[PDB]
C-alpha cells in the first residue's frame, strides 16, 4: 500500500548532450561535488571510486531537511546517456518512503545543444504522502544542471 | 574499499528566524503512585543510561554527556524508519521543591524541519495521599509555513511514553 | 543490539610540558624533474583529494577540512595493523616564492606517545635545469623518557613516500 | 614467530572474595566504568548488555597511551571466580601485537578475605618487542582493582 508519485525537471543547454554526459558519467565528479555546489554540503563521504556502485554519504547544514542521507551510483547507460541514483538510507526514508530514484537522462537536440531531463520517483504510505510532498521537490536535481551546464559552457 | 571524506565551511535574516508562531500541546497522566515517587525517578541523575533499559528497542544509540544532571546533554539516534532520526537534548533544569524538569531540543530533530525552539517540561504534581499528575508538555516555535508539515509529527507521544514507562516501574512493588 | 556511549568531561605542570628535547630528521630525494614541476604537485590545492589515489591503500579513511590551501585539515586513518593509526594535521606553510611547505600534527599519532610537538617541512630546491632536490625533514620534541619508546616509530618513510609517489608522477609523460 | 609475555598484580582485600566478585562479573559494571574510575575515560561506548560477549570501545584523554582500542567480554568462571577481557582492535594490537588477554581471578584466603589475581598476557613480534614493553603494564587491571575495593569496603 504505497502511492507513486514522479516529478520532472527539464533545462536547454547550448552544448553537445555528450560533452554534458562525459560530465555527468565522470567517476571524478563525485569528489568534487563540493566544487560545484559550493556550500550546499556540510560532509560529504564516498565509499567507492565515483563510479557505479559507490556511496555517497551526505550531511547537510543545520536548519535545512534532509539533514543527512546515504546514496548508491546503481546504474549507468553512456549509448542513451542515462545515470540512476537511489536514496538508500535516511532522508525520506525516515518519512515513510519506501522508494527514491533520481534519473537523469541528457538527450540532443540539434547538433550542438541538448536537454537535460532530470525526474525522481518515489513510493509513499498514504499516511505520509501529504506531509512529505511539500518536501520533496526537483531541487537536487536542478542544483546538478545548473553547476554542470556553466562549467561547461566554457570555450 | 575507499573512505573519503570531504567538509568545507552565509547567515539568514535577523527577523526571518524570530518570525515564528508558538504552538504548546499538553498530556496528562495522572496515575496511583505518590509525587515523591514518581520525581524521585524522573529526578534521578542515573535514569539517563537506563533509558535503554526503560524504553527497550528506541534508541539505535545513545549518547550521554555529563553526569546526568542538569547541564547534560543527550544525543539519541533512533531505528531506521522512525522520525525524528536524531537530534541532541539538554537538560536545562531539575528543580527538586516545584517537581520541575525542563529539556530541550538543542540540534537535530524538528530543528532542521521549521522549527526554531522546542521545550518540554515535565511539572509532577500531587492529587491525594498516593497520586499525582504527570503534566507534560512541549512548547515549540515553527515557521508558520511550515506548521502543516511539522505538527502531525510532533505528538505528545514520547514524552506520554516516558511517563508511562516510569509509573509502571514505581506501580511495581 | 544495544549501542550507549557515555562521554564524561585536570591538567600537567607547566614546566612538565616543555620538558622536551629536540629531535631532527633528514630525508633527501634527488630526482630528475625541475624543482617547478615538482613545486606546483606539491603546492596544488587538489592534491589533498588524490592522496587515495597517489598513495593506494595508505588510507582506511581520509577526511580534509578546507579547501587544500593554507589552514587545511587532514584527519587520517591507516589501515588495522598499522601505527601510527590515526592522526590530524594541518597545512601551515604553502611559500611559492621559496618552494617551502610546512605540515603539523596537531592531534593525535605520535602526540600521544611523548611527543608534544611534530613539523614536517619540505622544501624544494634546484640543482640544474632539469633536476632538484626535494629536502623532507621532520622535528618533535619528545619528553626524554620517550626517545627510546618514539624514535624508532619516528622515521622518515610518510614524507619519503610522498617524494617518490610525486617524482613519480612528474617523470611520466 | 612471536614473543609471549605475561605480567601479574595481586591485591589483598579485607572482604569477602564472593563480595568482591558480585561486583567484577556484575552485566551493570559496564555502564558504571566512568563512576569506578572517574576522568579516565573521554568517550566509552558499550555495545551489548554487560555480560559476556560485550564490545567496548575505549578512547582515553589527550596525551595517554593507548588513546583508543576495542575490548571484548570473552569468558566468565562463577565457580573459579574468574573473568576474560581481550583487547579486539587499536591499542597495542597496532604495535605488533598479536594477541592480548586479561585475567582476573579472585581468590579467598580467609572467611571474610581475599586477593585479586589480576594478569595479562600478550604476543609480540621479536621486532616490537622493545618498543612495547615499556608500554604495557598492569595499570588498567590494578586500577580496576582499587576501585571495585574501595566501593566494596563500605559497611
Amino acid at each position: 500500500s504505497t502511492v507513486t508519485k514522479v516529478i520532472h525537471h527539464e533545462l536547454e543547454v547550448a552544448a553537445s548532450a555528450d560533452d554534458i554526459w562525459t560530465v555527468y558519467s565522470w567517476p571524478g565528479l563525485a569528489k568534487h561535488l563540493p566544487d560545484l555546489l559550493p556550500g550546499a554540503f556540510e560532509k560529504l563521504e564516498i565509499i567507492g571510486d565515483g563510479g557505479v556502485g559507490t556511496i555517497l554519504d551526505m550531511t547537510f547544514v543545520p536548519g535545512e531537511f534532509p539533514h543527512e542521507y546515504k546514496e548508491k551510483f546503481i546504474l549507468v547507460d553512456n549509448e542513451h546517456r542515462l545515470k540512476k541514483v537511489q536514496m538508500i538510507e535516511g532522508g525520506y526514508l525516515d518519512l515513510g518512503v519506501t522508494y527514491y530514484m533520481d534519473t537523469i537522462h541528457v538527450v540532443p537536440t540539434g547538433k550542438d545543444s541538448c536537454v537535460i531531463k532530470s525526474s525522481t520517483e518515489y513510493h509513499v504510505k498514504p499516511e505520509f504522502v501529504k506531509i512529505v510532498e511539500p518536501l520533496i521537490t526537483t531541487g537536487p536535481l536542478a542544483a546538478m544542471a545548473d553547476a554542470i551546464s556553466k562549467l561547461v559552457l566554457e570555450h
